């Protein structure tokens, strides 16, 4: 909230979310990944890519 977090994390937030394949639980941990450190915001948003490819069929 204050020294847990600077930069990327919010860039990893809109990842997190990326499509609309995912928006449910993965982020409900990883919107708190993010807020936990921002050093580590990459890998939420990293896997926010296949985590939302993790569960979309389709295209």
């Amino acid at each position: 909230m204050y020294y847990l977090v600077v930069n990327k994390q919010q860039n990893a937030f809109y990842e997190v979310l990326n499509m609309p394949n995912l928006n449910e639980d993965q982020r409900n941990a990883f919107i708190q990944s993010l807020k936990d450190d921002p050093s580590q915001s990459a890998n939420v948003l990293a896997e926010a890519q296949k985590l939302n490819d993790v569960q979309a069929p389709k295209a």
